[PDB]
């Protein structure tokens, strides 16, 4: 699951940084 493990956290990334402001 190394595939479906980097763009679950390239969608929670983008998402880390709009509630992370």
């Amino acid at each position: 699951g190394v595939s479906e493990l980097l763009i679950s956290t390239a969608v929670q990334g983008i998402l880390f940084a709009l509630l992370g402001a």
